[PDB]
């Protein structure tokens, strides 16, 4: 079979340009860099790595799904301490996906970022795969979605 | 807000459903030819890709003509060959710390790009004032996503 199975998260801050436009260049340098190493840093203790980040967004790898779960749950927790500013949504999807120089290709790479594109947020979406895999952390009884690029139907599980 | 530099995004339109229908052996071949490409013409202007993924870069260059020439050397390239890529840019002052480019001009950058049509080259208006060889069109007027107000795009013609 072509390519590696490989968990797949993805997140980014929601309204983020309205946030920079706000707090000004200065403050948003700050702000992203800090957001940077927290990820960094809660993917590391994962086992996870980061892959690719631009601006606002991060794509993360891990090699079993429990951990990218257990990643985003930490994540979230530490954003609303933070906050006592910053919300994410997060997206996870596993499946084969073809690693080319320090990046991922691959139609399950593009279904992760979807999965994170419909999440709210504050909110962890994992997909069927996923919530299939964990099964045995606890998930609502899902939501189903058409996501871009992609014919049919998706079920999306948030984490709860 | 950071040293003044001309960003350009480009990314392919619609690669997602592009992937489904070749496959991932097909796409993965295409896309990491079209990395080859870009890499090529982004050099030949003297430009320097900052970021990559997926079917996407972040470029940067010293002056807003090497953009716009990397930009109609890139669609012709395209042409010659389907795939149809969007091509943004825009100008103004942004950090450039640990190979990477932050601020809000690097967002203005990436919005102008994704209002392209697959095969045109967008810019924003202090790229093409910049300019005033290369000709472009009358503009129009849009909103773009987490910025207040409007803004006038022009069209590389
Ligand atoms: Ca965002
Ligand atoms: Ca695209």
């Amino acid at each position: 079979a072509m390519g590696s199975r490989v968990v797949i998260l993805f997140t980014d801050i929601e309204e983020s340009t309205a946030l920079n436009e706000r707090i000004g260049d200065r403050a948003w340098v700050k702000l992203i860099s800090s957001h940077d190493k927290l990820v960094s840093d809660l993917v590391r203790r994962q086992s996870g790595h980061v892959v690719k980040s631009q601006g606002d967004g991060f794509m993360v790898a891990f090699a079993r799904p429990e951990q990218a779960v257990r990643c985003g749950i930490e994540l979230q927790r530490a954003l609303r301490r933070n906050a006592n500013e910053i919300r994410v949504r997060i997206g996870i999807h596993m499946g084969r996906s073809v690693r080319r120089g320090d990046d991922l290709f691959g139609r399950n790479v593009a279904m992760a970022a979807r999965v994170a594109a419909q999440a709210a947020g504050g909110e962890i979406l994992v997909s069927q795969p996923v919530r299939d895999a964990l099964s045995r952390i606890r998930f609502d009884d899902g939501r189903e979605v058409e996501l871009k690029g992609f014919s049919g139907t998706y079920r999306l599980f948030a984490v709860l």
